[PDB]
């Protein structure tokens, strides 16, 4: 399965195809985006988005907290898309 995931970002939103077992920061490099990460491992902040319609698969996440997940934050660099969406990039300034 190759899902639309629309990323929305501070300097513009930006649609790519993901397929259902790519992670969706993977996704971004390889289309052309400068998405921000640190240690790809799913235990920080530095990746996180929040996803506005749709959803994703980041169950080797290991940083958000249940509040956080159920408002929509994901952590991009461990998260595959399961459904066409619409993610918001560039969130950990918004995570406390």
């Amino acid at each position: 399965a190759s899902y639309t995931v629309k990323l929305i970002t501070p300097d513009g939103e930006s649609s790519i195809e993901c397929s259902d077992d790519t992670y969706i920061l993977d996704a971004a490099e390889e289309a052309g985006l400068d998405l921000p990460y640190s240690c790809r491992a799913g235990a920080c902040s530095t990746c996180a988005g929040k996803i506005t319609a749709g959803s994703v698969d980041q169950s080797d996440q290991s940083f958000l907290d249940d509040d956080q997940i159920e408002a929509g934050y994901v952590l991009t660099c461990v998260a595959y898309p399961t459904s066409d969406c619409t993610i918001e990039t560039h969130k950990e300034e918004d995570l406390y």
